[PDB]
């Protein structure tokens, strides 16, 4: 129920099970060591996890082997990318650095 690093296929499958079938409030944060804007978004996501403590944000490094195919099977076109889930279905897909949309969605969905 905070920021959770996802490094393996198993961990991602479990996280998506919680977000979809499990209907738990879940955000997927796709990042990379080479992502410039993620350098100031990652801290923002940490502070937001304290504001919305029941949400789980799964932080995904797209360069990670093991989840190598999950990424290509997700059509990730840019880092950062954020996927928002509530009630078991996707409520948002913020592609690129847009913290306004991130904050608007966190409040609208998980307040």
């Amino acid at each position: 129920n905070g920021v959770v690093l996802v490094k393996s296929e198993e961990e991602f499958i479990n996280a998506m099970s919680k977000a979809q079938d499990g209907s738990l409030p879940s955000v997927f944060y796709f990042t990379a060591a080479w992502c410039g804007p993620c350098r100031f978004i990652s801290p923002v996501i940490v502070e937001l996890s304290k504001q919305y403590p029941d949400v789980t944000t799964y932080k995904v490094d797209i360069d990670e082997g093991g989840i190598s195919n999950t990424i290509s099977k997700l059509n990730i076109t840019a880092v950062p990318t954020l996927h928002f889930f509530k009630g078991g279905s996707k409520k948002g897909e913020v592609v690129g650095a847009d913290v306004t949309k991130l904050k608007n969605l966190m409040e609208q969905l998980y307040k």
